């Protein structure tokens, strides 16, 4: 499986780095997409290499999608190409993992009405207004959509996501 | 006029400090309300004294409301008392000024359906999903609601808000 | 009115941003002059665009002058052209607003002998030794010179300065 | 399984957080031991709660040990109780995972002579002088000792360590 | 010889630490005085222990005085007791070393008229207005007063100061 | 005398700056060697200019060597040219001063077996395993090798090193 990550500067560091390594453990290939090639830096100063730009992503080449949190999703969700990648992959039923502010990208994609999941609690009202049945749980599994709230939830978030890719 | 500010740690510094001083220039009394007494610190490190807690606010004692941005609104909007203050003041037609992420508190108050305004562009989709006709302008005036987007808009934001309080 | 600001890196952020927006509210044009074009960054990390260099300033083209504080005045006061701009504008009786360390530029211009005003209290002795009757007040108005001490004084500083430009 | 972590302030954040969550995914209980109760803060600013002090650790109550890196191991290795915990657990054949500077604690425990493993390359010479057959690989498995070098190795480090605990 | 240092938070780190150690090399005793007991922290984050408060200093018990720079002198120079210590020691002809902003304390003491020395160039005009014959040199020796400008001057600053204490 | 420093980014600031100025006081020439020309930055943010790269160093052109601490030695000790400079200078009996983590470079050079000295206590075990008779003292003098532990030892470290160069 080829797993795509849509992120940008000010990503929540462990929310990117944890699934990156957890999915590599399984033998999956992992790719970081952002605005430009080079590096991006997390809220806490970890730097990661960008593999490809949003413009170069062909969603048909990727099997699954991860949406880390932090302040990066509010930047990503204004990029039509990044939102279109998330819209396509999610609506096609490919596995999509989101955490914390990550699902702001899915809100903007317009794909969450009637879906069941969670997010950082600070944006619960925005998830509800997008039509989500919002649950206060460490992980929620709604078909292809695996969602979690905060870094304390990482263990449960990927415990469930790895099952979808098997 | 007695002007109330609803804010918390990680407020956008100039979005609090600018209206605070601008309204004092007019002779209005300005009050900072937050979770606890003591001080709160902005994203950029400016410290301000808290005048009263959300619990101690009686909305009937205040004439107008200011909602600065930053990351503070995502904290404030989870406090039922703070959201109730905003709901009451806004729904009674008292002047309410919001900037950047500030109107996340108004989203949570459930008062924006059918209203027109603006915000930080990163949350435009959340404003639209709350029932706002979102306008990309430095300031929008919709009856009692004066809204702006970013720090570059400060001059226009308070130019319009000062007029409502006269 | 065309209002010139003389500043540099490590300016006290709100002491630049507050008068910048306050004077734009009135419809005045505001210009940031510094060592080079591009941007400058405040003590607290706010970035502002430089409109023109000190070398390109013709003082006859500007109606008023603002001198924010921070650590920037100790840099500005070593630039002969910046000091000459301040000397010319102040000595011609044009409105000049200073706050905090801002009047270090006026000290270096040699224009304060026999004048009355204020500054950041830490440099009161230097103001006295330059020939200033130093007053511990939130704002002092001495003809064309409007002076204040610290960020807490912003409201009173521009309340008085706006009156000189009308 | 009950997994003990020996660490301190200035731990490499992801080297603690990654195995903590990865092992919780398996249903293992995870315990952070340090100098004092309260919190410890990583090099990159993540804070974690300390479960127990080194003085309160009874090594017989834990099944496995994790030694994250950063600057914390040079502090931990001067605490004779922490070193004695590592010596006891490692010499009894319990699973021990180390990464980056983590095995400095094992050097001080005097248990690495004739063993095979890796570390941050900057301390390879110190591992060699302690009697280690040093290997430049993302993960090395030498009986109970699973060792890795840097954060890029996380995926492989816990892939192998999880196998020892099953 | 007993050497006193008058300083406070935001001292220029190397301007305190360098003379501290250089004078200990000679066998002199070194004492840090500040507003309160406990620790003070430099601009660059080095922490030093305060030996005594300004209020507890009896200038007759000390043989020489060092005035480091940074932002600390603008705080120290508003403390009547600290200024009185500097006034007494300097006017009695005891060796006094200053660097960078350090001599702002001597300006406030009122002891520099007709004296010859240097400082951080940003405050040269303030030194001149206090009656100093200001010299742009790495070190100036004017009887008991040894003055330097910036951290690059440290070697020459103490080369000359150690000669006065011999 | 021409004194070479082998260092890199994340050097302990005062451990480089202190001997640099102390040795310049004597009239010695001081040279900073690192990976590349330009500047290097300490743990605490002080920046220093690099005079030459490790590749350009001819050890026969330098009379003495200084090895500051911080995290820089773990980078320097993986550069075989830097290690070969230290090996050559130390084994030829030229004066070598080390402090804190500085002697990690000497460990890697393979020159400490049977020698007597000190270091940061956190790496004492690594010094012992390299064949050092490790002493817990502020300064140790073993022929050409002058060693100290921490920044508190600076005064004694250079007191002894200066004697070797005279
Ligand atoms: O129509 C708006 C909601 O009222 C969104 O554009
Ligand atoms: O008299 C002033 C100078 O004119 C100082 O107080
Ligand atoms: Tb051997
Ligand atoms: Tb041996």
């Amino acid at each position: 499986m080829k797993v795509l990550f849509l992120t940008a500067n000010e990503f929540e560091d462990v929310e990117l780095i944890y699934p990156y390594h957890r999915l590599k453990e399984e033998g999956h290939e992992v790719y970081i997409a952002s605005f430009e090639r080079g590096t991006i830096t997390g809220k806490h100063g970890y730097s990661v290499k960008v593999d490809l730009t949003f413009d170069k992503v062909n969603p048909e080449e990727f099997d699954a999608l991860v949406l880390p949190g932090g302040r990066a999703p509010e930047r990503v969700r204004l990029n039509e190409k990044a939102v279109s990648i998330a819209r396509k992959m999610f609506s096609e039923g490919k596995p999509v993992a989101s955490i914390c502010h990550g699902p702001q990208i899915l809100i903007s994609a317009g794909v969450l009405r009637g879906r069941k999941g969670t997010s950082y609690p600070g944006i619960k009202d925005d998830m509800i207004n997008a039509g989500v049945e919002w649950v206060d749980a460490e992980v929620v599994v709604d078909g292809n959509w695996v969602s979690s709230r905060v870094p304390a939830d990482l263990y449960a978030w990927m415990r469930e996501f790895v099952k979808l890719l098997k």
